């Protein structure tokens, strides 16, 4: 009972399966994210967080029997989510259209400002986060276009970018950084990252896969 979300007229599938590595996953929750400006919430695109179909068994031992309620209240869920030993995989699609420059900007300063606050923005995170600039230079995201973060466990972060928002077949660029690759998850659901409707779709989607 993993439905599909759609955001904006953006839809997210239920499951889905990488070009790039064959594995498949889940959609774990679907969102928006953009400005606040002059106190008025401006979307700029939806987001779609999808995680390896092994993610359930991994998260079954400490998440099983637990409600939304109570999964969505506690750091640590989505702390395993964050980190878990599967893969995620992040769909970005635009709303408004945005150059690889400007998108990129917002989540650069929010993946740093992470990684700082945490203790590890070294030399070796910095120049990861300036290869994670170069990859989007030479893209636009007209509405619809979308980025593709394949997070992998083993601490690498793969780009990829679509005119649309299929999946595309070859990644842009492998971000090689252990800090890094998790970064720009954490921004999305971790502890501090302000906007819940990510959180909120993970809290009440998990509890039924958990289950069985
Ligand atoms: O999906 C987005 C939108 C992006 C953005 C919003 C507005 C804008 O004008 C430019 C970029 O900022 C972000 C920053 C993050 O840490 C994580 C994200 O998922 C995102």
């Amino acid at each position: 009972s993993i439905t599909a979300i759609t955001v904006e007229n953006l839809e997210y599938p239920a499951v889905v399966t990488s070009p790039v590595t064959g594995k498949s996953y889940f959609l774990g929750g679907a969102g928006e994210r953009g400005l606040t400006i002059e106190g008025n919430f401006i979307k700029f695109t939806a987001i779609g967080v999808y995680l390896e179909d092994i993610a359930v068994a991994s998260l079954a031992a400490k998440w099983k029997g637990k409600s939304s309620e109570e999964l969505l209240e506690t750091l640590d869920f989505y702390r395993d989510i964050i980190s878990g030993p599967f893969e995620k995989l992040i769909r970005g699609s635009k709303i408004r259209e945005l150059s690889g420059p400007e998108y990129s900007r917002k989540v650069m300063e929010n993946c740093v400002a992470h990684l700082k606050s945490v203790g590890t923005y070294g030399d070796a995170e910095a120049e990861a986060m300036q290869k994670f600039a170069e990859a989007f230079k030479p893209v636009n995201f007209p509405p619809g276009a979308s980025v593709f973060y394949r997070q992998s466990p083993d601490g690498i972060l793969g780009l990829s970018f679509s005119p649309d928002t299929s999946i595309p077949e070859k990644e842009a660029a492998l971000i090689e950084n252990k800090a890094v690759s998790s970064a720009v998850l954490e921004t999305m659901i971790g502890e501090h990252a302000v906007s819940p409707d990510l959180k909120r779709c993970l809290a009440a989607r998990l509890p039924a896969l958990l289950n069985e």
